[PDB]
């Protein structure tokens, strides 16, 4: 089924994880420029990541095309698109052509320049026939809207997610307003992605939801937060924290943190539930297992976890076996293991 | 160049990471049993991980045979062939000794595996993850009886094995049983691990015995662990996330290991490709080259020097990441827990 | 020199600490009721505390009359007479407004106390610990009707009073009701407190109104508190120990308060004599003198320069204590809690 | 009753708190030299502290004579002694003449010099007729023993407490041995004081106890630990921690931590239960209330606390009232309130 049909059919769409961060850790991406050349340099590495996400329950394979626009090549987009489709066809998933904020917009290159960059990328996805489009990682509504108006042209479903928190985009536009302007432009799915942990992200989504309601408008809700806890981030997101991007390890969410996220996202009415930087395959599976009752099945990766925490029953040690209760893991306040370190830092 | 060759020549041999923890995360292993059944069910998954480690700088592709005892050895062989790497057949403590069971039954389990590595001709062997010096000894005795060099590492800390046997004595009895390479693996973080290796190294020296040192610690900080290691921590094995070492923690470990005289420097549970790469980069001057994966990195954050924000560009340097006391991001959580 | 004199002359008036929390610790007050009944039961206890604050540098001996409404005023008078100090008659929010009860009943409670301070001739008055701008207003209205200068501080943070009234507006209505000195006291740590004072100061300025600023924050760090303050924290009031500010935290607060334009610098719950002394020492250059208690101290650890151990002597300096991120000593505990 | 009679009568002797630290905070003592001149300069300040401890349940008023020996005056000792007796006579307490380690011993001034300093102080206590003697704050057994042999001369009861942890004194003598040599010399009460928190302190006392048992010897057990948590201290004690002595605030024990300490001390067989640096009057009262059932009564300060945590019942706020349960406070993992700070530091 398609994306709007799935959603409308009352289904829960599970997104895929954070590619650049995941690939960076496996040795195929360079932190800093965070570019997707691995699609052509090392396709097997990209293909395997897609499969792990697919095996974890993702219903979407986003094209590894983050920062794959020009003035930042076209062979990459195409190669990425192929791998994504190549992998999607292996299960119940759709390919999603994605575009992000652009340098051209940042360097103040008026409004006719950027859309050309967007269209420049939209072209490959159309010739590749992707199932729908995502305008993600946008800190400015105006550029977000411009990207939407460009992608709707393809006549396909377009999702738009803002990299903003409860306080608004860089120009001061609250999330409620951002959601409206985004829907008034064509997006049938609106959400938030990156910059903040699941908790803060859902607060953002709640505000967008209420903004739409007060606008008598409607659209599917989507969320792809960081898998890193960020109680210390200011409105600028995790990038401003001292540990970005090489000391974020201690902040990584456990699978239990993500199941809680999925449950709250569902309760909020979010139906496209994914993740961004920090999300590894097991985090996506966490979304899948937690909402198994609401969906109707379990993903293939659950064959290596399945038993909710009860997998420890096959443990050779007694103490580990006592932790085979699901409420044990969901009530446990895990230790950081770094007593000589602080629990929060101040944004730069 | 075999394992003993490189070592004797005074070379630094980089090990691979922790396969079962890594694959569990990716969806191919089951936490609890921790079996390598994926070696036949999803070879490309096991193959890709091997390749990532190879690309990160590993000189050893340990056969995905922790526990159990099939096509794993082949995969390991195929990837080692793609670079400067050797295949290692490994055997871990048996659940047989777990349920006690004499010396006969144990060496039976081991022998079956050795014949396999015997048939696929591995470069050397690894008596791995042993909590009792005695069971580790029997393993070594069976392995040496194949001609291939044998490495033996204990899953014990400064207090010794689960029988009260000190690390120094433990090491002694390991070498006296034919071990050319000894050390530690798993159970404790890099810091506690090197304390243990130091003890072993001192017990060896006190006995006029010589042997190459090896270390494959957890990539998890465990200042709160007791003599039983991290499995006893309440967070094992599903809430260990916060404890994972940064690439900088690993570079510090690599230097220290090197300064201690360790030349078989690897990692265990928790170690992902970038961690191995950290070893290779930290010791790049010594070894004289950078691993392939370094083309996708920067020295101590160098890769960030072109980022848009000033304070992020400011992080493109050694002086920054090695002094940064990173935040846990969990103010409502404790920093340590009590074993059990 | 009266309270308004010193202030108008641009002098820095140092307040005293938190009597009820201090006495509770010493065994003279009851946590829960927090009544000043000790003023008649154990005068020397109340007297000694006043003296310690006076010796630490306080220029105001607030009458031990928080809640209730006797011999307290005398004690306060006697100690102020022993130094450069004034007596302050204080009245706090009534449990009457708590149980609602009109404007008549409340001003009745206040009036009884004002007559007392009226009869013992206090230097000035303090409308203290008010969570609602309205009830604080009535208090001020009754107090100004005595001729003595009136100071009014709210037990609210940046989000305003428990009715939704912003700090700026709250301050406005306080001055418009006769308050010559306004500010905040209790509920939040020094940092959140000065954020609140800044708001008040901005609401005052926006209204072309002028008045001396005052601050008496908790000596407890409360980064986790919500708009209701520390009473809502799970640790209130018996597990607050870890949150207590060091003398260095207080010196930082004192400087910041001063830079903000606050000239009535004091403290509330948690403030012990050495905390007050920290205010006096940090601002010693400005004020031009050190309090008597400074003969038993050293600037930024100077007093340790003769200690036997090297690393302790090393701590005899500013550059050390102001940069030191002190450990909690409780690794099995969280660093923040959730209100309720 | 006397000290050995009290103890022998199955009674629990409650010590007094940490004077120099308490006085330092109130403005009468100078951190660094930590000397007791306040006895003469400001007696009312000293007298009031003694009373607070007496009111909290202390059965002993130690003479504010720490670092009051010569080459570090005699009027101070006498003045202190008077205040202590002056206050003791106000209740069920004894006066205890105390002596600590000496500079003379540190500067290697042989064995005949030091005892003279000790005797030089013993003289005032005898002429003042103190109830018994305490040789406290000793990091070297040998000097501890020398002080004992000198104080027993007075024919009075002598208690000896070591400022050492589970690992032994500065010369490497384990606690077990230290306890023997201490009893073989005259002390009828042996213990530990200062340097470590209550938990580590009791571990030290357990080792001294077992040492005595293995020596077929016996003596009353005593403990006066710091009221500061020190899980990060090495065998040198809290002095080597970066925060000594001006940044120790966050480590201060709550009254609940101390009640747990008192209970465990009692269970270990300790009968002289006190405290050292960090202990304020409410900490001593905590010892008193916790062992009320084993003693038979409550101290006078309990009239301002009494109800075990149930004092919140008279609180004007609901939430506070819900914390009037004793098990609430004893299970609560209190927050440090400093998320930007570490939980442990490394000894210098
Ligand atoms: N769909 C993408 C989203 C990446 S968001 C990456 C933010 C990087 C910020 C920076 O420029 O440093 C992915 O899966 O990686
Ligand atoms: N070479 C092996 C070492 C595995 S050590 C795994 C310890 C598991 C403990 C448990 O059974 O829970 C690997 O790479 O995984
Ligand atoms: N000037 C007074 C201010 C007291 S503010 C006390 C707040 C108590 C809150 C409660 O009722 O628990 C003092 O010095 O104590
Ligand atoms: N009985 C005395 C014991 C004091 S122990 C003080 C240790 C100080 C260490 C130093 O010299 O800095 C008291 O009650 O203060
Ligand atoms: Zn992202
Ligand atoms: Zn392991
Ligand atoms: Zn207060
Ligand atoms: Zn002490």
């Amino acid at each position: 089924k398609g994306i709007l049909e799935r959603l409308n059919a009352g289904e829960i769409v599970i997104g895929d994880g954070g590619f650049v961060f995941a690939l960076e850790k496996r040795g195929y991406v360079k932190a800093g420029p965070w570019t997707p050349e691995a699609a052509v340099e090392h396709p097997e590495a990209v293909r395997q990541l897609h499969r792990e996400f697919l095996r974890a329950g993702s219903n979407v394979m986003q094209t590894f095309t983050f920062y794959a626009s020009e003035d930042k090549g076209q062979e990459v987009n195409e190669a990425a698109a192929d791998i994504a489709r190549q992998v999607a066809d292996e299960g119940d998933a759709l390919v999603a052509g994605g575009v992000s904020q652009t340098p051209s917009y940042l360097s103040a290159k008026s409004e006719t320049e950027v859309k050309k960059v967007f269209l420049q990328q939209l072209e490959v996805f159309m010739k590749k026939n992707v199932d729908f489009l995502i305008a993600e990682y946008f800190e400015h509504v105006e550029e977000a809207v411009w990207a939407v108006e460009t992608l709707i042209a393809s006549g396909k479903p377009v999702a738009a997610t803002m990299a903003i928190g409860p306080e608004g985009d860089l120009h001061g536009v609250p999330p409620g307003e951002a959601a409206v302007r985004l829907v008034k432009a064509g997006a049938s799915i609106i959400g938030v992605n990156c910059h903040f942990d699941p908790t803060i992200s859902l607060k953002t989504v709640k505000l967008m939801k209420e903004g739409l309601e007060a606008a008598q408008l409607k659209a599917h809700l989507m969320s792809q937060p960081l898998a890193y806890h960020t109680p210390d981030a200011n409105k600028q997101g995790f990038i401003d924290l001292p540990e970005f991007p090489f000391g974020l390890e201690p902040r990584v969410a456990t699978r239990w943190d993500i199941q809680k996220y999925a449950r709250e996202a569902y309760n909020l009415g979010v139906r496209y539930i994914g993740g961004c930087c920090g999300f590894e395959p097991y985090h996506i599976r966490a979304i899948a297992e937690e909402l198994a009752p609401e969906r109707g099945f379990l993903p293939p990766a659950s064959e290596k976890h399945g038993s909710w925490g009860s997998g420890l029953d096959m443990h050779t040690k007694p103490w580990v076996r006592a932790r085979a209760r699901k409420e044990y893991w969901e009530n446990l306040r895990i230790a950081s293991g770094r007593p000589y370190n602080p629990s929060m830092s101040k944004p730069d």
